[PDB]
């Protein structure tokens, strides 16, 4: 017999309802915690891609407040450099996202294969805050292993893994020493996944899976699918303390490439890890365009402003406040 | 854990049922109340837009048998002539919608900031027959007082407070003292907060959440998305005494504005009360062009003449039989 | 609180499931009753519309085995002309539906109108088989006092009164004395009646709610909507004893009109009853073009080769084995 | 051996060039002649067609300074009555174009049939300024026939003979004493004559043969194919002393029909009198829906305001000036 | 160096003038010859293609005045009983295009393999009125020489050769002893010739070119990329005495094939002879489907209607008047 385990939602399923507010959305705090360590002051969080975050994004990401996660497609010493550049860069941002020395917080991806444990040393030895397991299944016994081996070798240094869509994988992370989890199992724009693999959970649920798993003992990153401010609202308002993006940050200024003459119009590359290009296991990504964007400060303040407008419709003063008080309202195709 | 409180309905979700019936659609009485104290010829409001209601369309929405309301994007002394226009207006119209002195009826729009106490007192000299406090968060302490002071200060005048989507949020305005609360969160034909908050209540519902806290009394303007004279039957069945548009009103001869000439074909602006081009907050609405539909007195008959058929076939003989015995099917996308 | 009668059925929501099955399509019989009293050779009648059924369709369809019902738009001596014209058609067809005198068997649609009476008085003189109250609301007093008045008055021919989409309104018609009932508000291919008025019932759920009604006291008409052999099977599995089809005649060459050459194809005029061409109330019909399709037999044949394939896998030898042991499987959007 | 006479040429093909120039658009002057007899204040002439002018616009021809040209598509009776509703309009416009009586100048269609005698009498005695012979083809021997039996038999009226494409028409016409020509074969945006007979000659090259044969010794209307202001200068560059229009008054208010909503959008009835519709010979024009434009004064001024631009480019102070010192260049499809 | 002959017109790069007329359409002759010794009533040919032609269409050509030529896609025998089945046919069409034995005229195409003695032998037995040496080529030594055979062996059959598209390839026909020369290289509308090959020559060129050289002393036909009736017109007033069309007559009811039912619609076959599925050289024609257009009889009249419009146009009273006086203007990529 079929086991259908729920009917899973994804954003574009559910909006958000308004509550009795006292707050305008110009005073809301959109500070939240990354990890249970590390707070940030925006809930943004840029994707560890080649065409989104090198050093140059991460910097602009955690003077605005967040934080940026540099790819791992990259060799160790090169990694560790761009780690090293973002801890080291002096201004000439009052919402700057520092360590306990004041420097600019950063976080970098690591795999599970041969190469890990040097790649961990080195990023650690360079001042990362941050260490993220990065991979397509989080719920293996390689991610789970190697994340109670980056706890138990480096406690000095926070650890994320993912990626997940279940409670179950999330325990299992949390039981390894996790101090955060990431999810996302085909919500991703470039995500072919599902397409491939048959394989994938509906955002909304897989973030409602989690948080309820949880129960708030570390906080969850919602990443994928992200296309407009308000699907930041409704993965806060479903559980999650953090949003990571590509897509959106993808095309910017700060984000790796030159920019393109086609057609005219200028654009950047964006791709997914598990592309072919990306690669060089059968592709599970797309490659592309993406419109120049210019400088990512305006995508930030106009995805944090259409925020900051959802906290004051929902009454939310603070993140906490979304996370633990949001209201919703099932849509259907019509809707 | 997720918080879904219904699976919430808009116009396309239902139908309305035909019913034993003795009363042809040229014999209906479409005679409804806008307030606990103002009473309207035809269910139809025009939208508090500066692309949709000034003086023009306020006398021809009057003249008809409806209500216009002012919008609020003129300063105190250039609306308070724009009531004065309408309440003056002597023709050279026997469903027309008068004051117990025989003049024009006329609303007009105000905020919650520093100058809402002057614009008021401005209003209710003029000769306003209704204020409403329009708001996009009618849930807000900010509403709910300006709505408790406009009573108590100016009992002559009729007040409603809005934007609302929720029982609760009508309960709320109907404590504060307002006569008629204003419906809708989302359904608006150039509404953005559903993609920049991720916030909305598909309008069925949150017509049925409205009246069914209310328990009549006292009446619902249902506000946004109508597109189809099949909307408003739908509306009304739904528990709504009256149906505020933007939309259908936006490129009529009377609405503000030149015609333009736009390759070959004529067209009049439409545009959101919270874009770009109208607050000078991030925009909740868009900027656009409608086309050009001559006289509002025809696109005004095809709206009742399609409400007169509905009640033709619900056996409505009046607008109060058509809000208290409507029966709905829910239809899938496939309808 | 709102009320939602059901979530209601369209064609395309469903398929009807195979069955253990000792026929093939070749063998199965479509006789079928169109009235108590009248029996058909195929469950098909043709539209009562001025692009659907005049002499020339009528005498098509009775030949086929089914039966044209013709149009009420033209008057009482055109219309009573046209009937004889069927009447007394002799040919230079086996399956040929004919009544006790050899006559081919024609209906006739009147109104509840004051040139009724003369109508149906014109027309049962003219040797009318069948007379059809046709309107767009057949739960009205009128049409079932004059369903009941054409029972009294005209014992000796049959009456079908509709439309209707409810259980309620088809015991009102068994009750008036009606032989059949037409079923069918909302699903035409050229009605606007769910747009103009929000009024409709999709199409299966409005054949379950009347044949669970009526528990084959009277049989029922499935009008509108069809636009394959699946439909129709989809229609009978319902309940329905025949089928009436508009759009899928129409630009026949036995249809009327003359065939117009447009972008170098060639069409015919096909236009809603309640269009604003067949009114010269609001219309509830659209006016438009069908490509020719040459002699109807054709149409016919592959649309009733699609019922015998559909009557093969259901293992159905008659019309009634589909009628009473169906069973259909409710299908989503991506179905 | 194949004649080709000219490589001919349409507006699209030329562009005027601009020259030395000491007047502004505002002071020109765009008085013209309509006839040898009949002068406008404005070159415009609304069509003899069923769908653009009747009365109504007749009378706001007249008032803006143009003519309007009353279709044949009626009886003798009904047109005649037309004549005198536009003689005897008073008003409750300071370029009207009036007679020596001061009353609204006004123009009439004839054909060469039975009833023209008859019809063309009727005409001068309602006081018609200018009997229209109006047809597809001027230089037959029919049309050249009737002319010079309206100047023999009627000197008190003016006569126009059409519709012609060549020099040599142009010339069998005035020795006809026709006191103007209509040029116009295939330029209609609802003509099909190109298709239907291969028959044809670009506008540019057939005002040009017209202008050059007749040697203003009577003036030309350059009749069909005018979209935009441009197309009008260079029809009068290129000889013309008038033009006439049916597209782009199709549509206007006081074009004959009643406005149809279809699609959301608002439409007037736009048809060829050699449709299918307009001549219940093969037909040679198409039936169609043209947007509704409104007044037809904000289209007459916006195409003078054109007009007006033009004149100034090219340093002409009157309409004489453009006709006589208009230089032109030759586009290739690229430009 | 490049030795461009000319630069080569079709139907589109012309447009005939109009002229005096004295004729009306209706009254104008539509007889001329297919040969030198063969008159048809109207100088239409159908296409000897095996989606065309076939006894069915010849013996519906032959009625309306006109010839069919059978297409060789077929055994001698199946060949020559098509020729008698169209010979011996007798009707229950007084424009009848009959032989000196009052039996109707046919034609059949022949190749220049092997089998074309036997062929031209049955051909010639079975009482063919003209034999068609049939070829994508017909300027080759082969044909010139199966045209000699033909003549020179059977003198009381006509003979056409072709296909040509040059006035020395007409003389080198005319030198064979050919009765007529068929037209067209490149033309047609499911040919391919042009993007295979690189070769072909513009319709109205080419019919030029051979009309320049024959000096009337062998009629030409015009074969190819006929679409509508001006071009019919063009290619005779070119020099043409008779027109072949394929596309225009496939898909009637009398061209070989069954109806296909496809997307709801209804089609025909329509292949060229060049075409893979005709073959079984590389292909130079293309397979499709055309929609059914009925009973070729309408095409025949619309058609024939529209060239008696522009003899009306023109002033022909009979086709040697449309071939001898046409005057005609190079249009450009504007008109
Ligand atoms: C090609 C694809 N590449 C990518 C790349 C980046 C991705 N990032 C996110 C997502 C989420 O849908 C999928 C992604 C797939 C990828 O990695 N597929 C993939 C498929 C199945 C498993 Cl079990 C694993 N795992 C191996 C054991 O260790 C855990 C991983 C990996
Ligand atoms: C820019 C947008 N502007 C508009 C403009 C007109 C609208 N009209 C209707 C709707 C309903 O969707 C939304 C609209 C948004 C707008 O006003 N956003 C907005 C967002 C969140 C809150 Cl709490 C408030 N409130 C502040 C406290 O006082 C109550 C309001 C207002
Ligand atoms: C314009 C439209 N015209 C049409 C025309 C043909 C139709 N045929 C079928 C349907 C089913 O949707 C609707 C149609 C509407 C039409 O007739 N609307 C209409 C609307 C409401 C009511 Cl109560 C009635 N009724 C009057 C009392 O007597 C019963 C009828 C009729
Ligand atoms: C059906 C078409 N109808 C129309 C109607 C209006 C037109 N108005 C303008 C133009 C210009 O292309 C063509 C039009 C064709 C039309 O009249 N064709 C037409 C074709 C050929 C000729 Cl000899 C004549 N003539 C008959 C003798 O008397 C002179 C006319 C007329
Ligand atoms: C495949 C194509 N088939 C067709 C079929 C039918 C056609 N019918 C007409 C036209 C005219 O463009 C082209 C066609 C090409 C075809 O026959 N091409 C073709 C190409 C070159 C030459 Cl010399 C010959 N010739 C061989 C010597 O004898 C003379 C012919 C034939
Ligand atoms: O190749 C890939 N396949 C599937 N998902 C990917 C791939 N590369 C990256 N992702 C995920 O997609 C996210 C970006 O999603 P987006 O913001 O919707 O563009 C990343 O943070 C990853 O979790
Ligand atoms: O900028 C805006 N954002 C969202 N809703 C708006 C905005 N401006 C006006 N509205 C709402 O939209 C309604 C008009 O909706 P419509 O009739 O569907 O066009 C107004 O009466 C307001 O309630
Ligand atoms: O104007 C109209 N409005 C709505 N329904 C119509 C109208 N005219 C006819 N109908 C219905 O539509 C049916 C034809 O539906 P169809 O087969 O889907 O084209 C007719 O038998 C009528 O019941
Ligand atoms: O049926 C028709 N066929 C061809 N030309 C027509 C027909 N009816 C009117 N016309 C011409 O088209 C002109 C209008 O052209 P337009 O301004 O381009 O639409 C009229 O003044 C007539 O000269
Ligand atoms: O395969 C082919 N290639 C090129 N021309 C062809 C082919 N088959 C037939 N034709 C020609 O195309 C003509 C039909 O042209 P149509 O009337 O434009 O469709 C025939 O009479 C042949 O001369």
């Amino acid at each position: 017999m079929l086991t259908i385990v729920q009917e899973a939602l994804t954003f574009d399923d559910v909006l958000l309802l308004p509550a009795y507010s006292t707050v305008l959305p110009k005073d809301v705090s959109l500070k939240t915690r990354l990890t249970r360590g590390i707070y940030l002051n925006i809930p943004l969080v840029s994707a560890a891609m080649d065409t989104v975050t090198e050093s140059r994004m991460a910097i602009a990401m955690a003077q605005n407040g967040g934080i940026g996660i540099l790819h791992k497609n990259m060799d160790i010493a090169a990694q560790a450099a761009e780690v090293r550049r973002v801890k080291k860069f002096e201004a000439g941002y009052p919402n700057s996202c520092k360590d306990d020395l004041g420097r600019l917080r950063v976080g970098a991806a690591v795999g599970t294969g041969a190469d890990t444990p040097s790649r961990v040393e080195a990023l650690v030895e360079a001042g990362v805050d941050v260490i993220v397991v990065d991979t397509a299944h989080g719920h293996s016994a390689g991610v789970i292993e190697r994340v109670r081996w980056v706890k138990q070798n480096f406690p000095q240094v926070q650890v994320i893994g993912g990626n997940i869509a279940t409670g179950d994988a999330a325990l299992a992370l949390l039981d390894a020493g996790a101090d955060a989890v990431k999810v996302g199992i085909g919500p991703g724009s470039i995500c072919t996944t599902r397409i491939v693999a048959g394989i994938g959970m509906p955002q909304i649920s897989a973030i409602d899976s989690v948080a309820s798993a949880l129960k708030d003992q570390i906080p969850l990153i919602a990443d994928g699918g992200i296309r407009f401010s308000g699907d930041m609202a409704k993965a806060i308002g479903a559980g999650a303390s953090t949003i990571m993006v590509g897509s959106l940050l993808a095309g910017t200024e700060e984000a790796p490439g030159e920019v393109e003459f086609f057609q005219g119009r200028y654009y950047k590359a964006y791709r997914g890890m598990g592309s072919l290009g990306a690669m060089a296991l059968v592709p599970e990504g797309i490659e592309g365009r993406v419109p120049y964007k210019g400088p990512m400060g305006n995508i930030v303040h106009q995805m944090m402003g259409g925020l900051r407008s959802s906290m004051g419709y929902t009454g939310s003063a603070v993140i906490e406040d979304l996370r633990q008080n949001a209201k919703f309202v099932k849509i259907t195709s019509a809707g």
